[PDB]
């Protein structure tokens, strides 16, 4: 019980902050998200023996995609833990809990491919999930693995913490689909400037955990430039890899998965830093003040892209 997980001086104080990077050794990420479980939650929140088979068996079900994997999700748990350290007192223990396993799980059994390419390939997935086709997969693969021997790492909440913890859960990977971010941002946005925002209501605690999974989710976007540049490459060759498929089906892809495009790259970033990211992280800047070094380094890299366009870079 007294076994703490310590990092190095550079990442026990890096971790910390909202831009930090996981680095390129894969050993590494379990322990940094021992680490922040430990400090978000406490020693006490799992069983150490437990809590360690369930991040290896959830790292053995995310796939050698080049973005939407293993370090994907743990990068996404860590901006989660400096969003709950830096909003201590807003958040119950079943969500800080909650959160963390909802951010290591939200992309399980990822292939790389968007919910509009299993529907046009008609995948089997899509028949069974009508809409949310990979985030319903991804809850699925969470319950499944909390129900492996030795892997519940629930087992000692009472029978309604755990309905309550597997809710948030299922919520806050169902929230990681972009389709559903546009009017969650926008019901936020009118009830935080017409003043009905109620964090006692639950409704709307369900609508600001969902933008803190949104936040989370797209936090490539938030890391300093060379990083953010780096990860558009995995971004892309993702997105590549799809928009190849699509002609392989006989449909022309849309640009931003069409390779032969990829001069367009820089106005196309533009677009999803203004239609998406900045109002993502303005909104969340105003329900979590805290949370403002997020939008500080958005808005740091969509300059950087504003100058690529330029010739500058
Ligand atoms: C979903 N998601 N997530 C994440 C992302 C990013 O992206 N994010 C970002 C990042 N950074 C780093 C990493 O990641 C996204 C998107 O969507 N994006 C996007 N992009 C693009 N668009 C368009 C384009 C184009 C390209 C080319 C041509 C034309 C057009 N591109 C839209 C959207
Ligand atoms: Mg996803
Ligand atoms: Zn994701």
């Amino acid at each position: 019980g007294l076994m703490q997980f310590t990092l190095p001086v550079r990442l026990c104080k890096e971790i910390e902050l909202f831009h930090f990077d996981i680095g390129p050794f894969e050993n590494m990420w379990p322990g940094i998200f021992v680490y922040m479980v430990h400090r978000s939650c406490g020693t006490s929140c799992f069983e150490l023996e437990k809590l360690c088979r369930f991040i290896m068996s959830v790292k053995k079900n995310y796939r050698r995609v080049p973005y939407h994997n293993w370090k994907h999700a743990v990068t996404v748990a860590h901006c989660m833990y400096a969003i709950l350290q830096n909003n201590h007192t807003l958040f119950t223990d079943l969500e800080r809990k909650g959160l963390l396993i909802a951010c290591l799980c939200h992309d399980l059994d990822h292939r790389g491919f968007s919910n509009s390419y299993l529907q046009k390939f008609d995948h089997p997935l899509a028949a069974l999930y009508s809409t949310s086709t990979m985030e319903q997969h991804h809850f699925s693969q969470t319950v499944s693995i909390l129900q492996l021997e030795g892997h519940n790492i629930f087992s000692t909440l009472s029978s309604s913490e755990y309905e309550q913890v597997l809710e948030i859960i299922r919520k806050a990977i169902i929230a990681t689909d972009l389709a559903l971010y546009f009017g969650n941002r926008k019901q936020l946005e009118e009830m935080y400037q017409t003043g009905s925002l109620n964090l006692n209501n639950q409704s709307h605690r369900d609508r600001v955990i969902g933008l803190m999974m949104t936040a989370c989710d797209l936090c490539s976007v938030t890391k300093l430039w060379p990083v953010t540049k780096l990860t558009a490459n995995d971004i892309y060759a993702e997105f590549w890899a799809e928009g190849d498929e699509m002609k392989k089906l006989g449909i022309q892809p849309i640009p931003m998965m069409d390779r032969d495009k990829k001069d367009e790259v820089p106005q196309g970033q533009l677009g999803f830093y203004n239609a998406v990211a900045i109002p993502c992280y303005t909104t969340l800047t105003q329900i979590l003040p805290p949370t403002e070094p997020l939008l500080k380094a958005c808005r740091d890299n969509l300059s950087q892209w504003e100058k690529v366009i330029r010739g500058e870079e």
